[PDB]
């Protein structure tokens, strides 16, 4: 914890919600000052609990770089138009940074630069039989290619297209590994997506393969073009094949006036996916012997039924689905945007689909659900000091994303006339404490911020000779649970906002993921929007 002024570190915008975190006994003045020195604005902070006061500059509505000033401490606060242009750009090119068996050349990738990588065909497991599944992205801080967690990545893209359109379009992907004609900014990058996950399905059955890895991680110091070990098509598996069915229909709907040719295509793999589901188990994934890759397992699978049922009624309009949905949307299952648990993205269709198609009783029951969940993240922020919708117990692994998901349902719920006051105030505190209001005054993604992620557990940064990181990478964030060898040594007792370490070692507090970037993309977009 340093003894400094807590602000976000990339900027606020200039008609958004402004405020700063001090660690303090009391309350202080403060002011707002020009880089002459000449004061602008003035108040007084206010507390909040836990040792925090905050301080509120809403109402400075002139752009520029001032000097924050409270008691003796100084801080370098940024007000603009569009004030994460340039962060919302960087989260979208790190899904091309991330691409696989894809050239990267210097003119878009610069130092990270890379040749073509993983261009070998795969093996499925225990059989001869070869198959070519190239391009998609490396998942995370390894490169392993894992479908159940793309899917997500996928329909987040996906949304912030269908959401925020007019954001996105002021950034700019590595347009020159992409396809002419160029599709809008989300939908270039997520199209590289889709099309590996079509490589993903089985021809003979409509199954999807669980992932694509190496038989084990290789070294942290492994340069992409360098992973040279058999790459192995693990097994075909329930989650797979109905998050793939799920990702397919939502890209055959956004794909419609951009690509008819893979829209169609992804609309006949989600009906063959969906077969391959009516005729098969609801059997949990488990790593086969000799892979020791991420297994991206889960017990659970019928909100992955749920998502991919209500995903083909909005694909078809069909009222016929409606009779599956219904009775899974009864179900006690948590309404979350994933990796595991992913109802939301199915509630969230379903509440989309023509009214027509579906019973209002039940559509005004899931409704009524949705509005008593946001009412619940809207009093844990309301309690939280940095006025975030987290308790203790939810920085666990991915905490970033479990903080970005919650201000994604928010956000998603006013395109289904469910609209939360808080809405807004959470995607702004959301996006101030990924960006450094936080206790470590930490910046959780990599070349933003006064204190940026100089240290991901990635490899690409840590094989390199650049470590100044690959930019834009959303981290992990503080996981309470300490389940690395790092985090154990380094930070129990302490804090669970506080158990967050910046080194390459730490895996459970600072990786980085295409699913973690993902709902930050949709976050930042709508903030950019206004
Ligand atoms: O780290 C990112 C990627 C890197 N590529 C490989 C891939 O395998 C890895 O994925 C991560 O792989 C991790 C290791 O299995 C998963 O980590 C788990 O993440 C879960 C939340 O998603 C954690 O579960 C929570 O833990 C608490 C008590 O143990 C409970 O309060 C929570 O209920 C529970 O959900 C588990 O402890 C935790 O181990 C991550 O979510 C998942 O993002
Ligand atoms: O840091 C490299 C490896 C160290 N010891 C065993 C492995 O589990 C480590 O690889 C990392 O594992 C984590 C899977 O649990 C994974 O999330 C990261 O992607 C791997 O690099
Ligand atoms: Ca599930
Ligand atoms: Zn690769």
């Amino acid at each position: 914890v340093p003894k400094s002024i807590f602000y976000n570190q990339v900027g606020y915008l200039i008609s958004g919600d402004k405020r700063f975190w001090i660690q303090a006994h009391e309350p202080q003045p403060f002011a707002l000052r020009t880089p002459e020195g000449q004061a602008v604005f003035a108040g007084m902070t206010k507390p909040v609990g836990g040792n925090w006061y905050v301080g509120d500059f809403t109402a400075l509505r002139v752009p520029g770089t001032y000097t924050l000033t409270v008691g003796t401490l100084e801080a370098r606060v940024v007000i603009h138009r569009r004030a994460y242009r340039d962060v919302l750009e960087a989260m979208l090119r790190f899904f091309d940074y991330q691409l696989c068996g894809v050239v990267l050349p210097e003119d878009e990738a610069g130092p990270w630069a890379h040749g073509a990588c993983h261009t070998s065909d795969a093996k499925v497991f225990g059989t001869e039989r070869a198959l070519a599944c190239p391009g998609g992205w490396h998942d995370a801080g390894d490169y392993g290619k894992y479908t159940v967690p793309a899917a997500k990545a996928v329909a987040d893209l996906l949304l912030a297209h269908e959401y925020f359109p007019a954001a996105l379009a002021h950034v700019r992907p590595m347009r020159s590994v992409h396809r002419a004609p160029h599709l809008p900014p989300a939908l270039e990058v997520a199209r590289e997506e889709i099309a590996w996950l079509l490589t993903m399905q089985d021809p003979a059955t409509g199954g999807v393969y669980h992932k694509v890895t190496t038989p084990s991680f290789p070294p942290l110091d492994t340069r992409p073009e360098d992973d040279d070990a058999p790459l192995v098509l693990s097994p075909i598996s329930y989650a797979a094949t109905a998050t793939f069915c799920a990702a397919m229909a939502h890209a055959a709907l956004v794909y419609r006036p951009f690509d008819p040719a893979l829209s169609s295509c992804c609309a006949d793999a989600a009906r063959r996916a969906y077969a391959w589901l009516g005729a098969h188990e609801m059997q949990p994934f488990h790593n086969p012997d000799g892979i020791l890759t991420g297994e991206y397992g889960d017990a659970e699978l019928r909100d992955e039924l749920l998502w991919a049922s209500c995903a083909l009624l909005r694909m078809t309009g069909d009222s016929a689905w409606a009779r599956v949905c219904e009775p899974l949307l009864d179900l006690d299952l948590p309404w979350e945007l994933g990796w595991a648990d992913v109802a939301l993205y199915g509630v969230m269709d379903y509440l989309r689909t023509p009214r027509a198609a579906v019973s209002d009783d039940v559509r005004n029951k899931v409704k009524s659900r949705l509005l008593r969940e946001l009412d619940a993240l809207a009093a844990m922020a309301e309690s939280h000091p940095f006025g975030i919708p987290m308790r203790d117990d939810d920085f666990i692994w991915g905490s970033n994303m479990v903080l970005l998901n919650r201000a994604m349902a928010f956000l998603l719920a006013e395109g289904v006339g469910v609209l939360h006051p808080a809405a807004h105030t959470v995607a702004q505190r959301a996006a101030d404490y990924l960006f450094g209001a936080n206790p470590l005054g930490q910046c959780y993604v990599t070349g933003f911020g006064q204190r940026p992620v100089r240290h991901p557990h990635h490899r690409p940064s840590v094989a390199d000779d650049v470590d100044h990181p690959v930019p834009g990478m959303v981290v992990g964030g503080p996981n309470r649970h300490l389940q690395d060898e790092i985090a154990r040594a380094q930070l129990a007792g302490r804090p669970a906002m506080e158990a967050y370490i910046d080194h390459q070692d730490s895996y459970s507090t600072n990786e980085v993921a295409v699913y973690w970037n993902s709902p930050a993309v949709f976050v930042i977009a709508a903030l950019l929007e206004a």
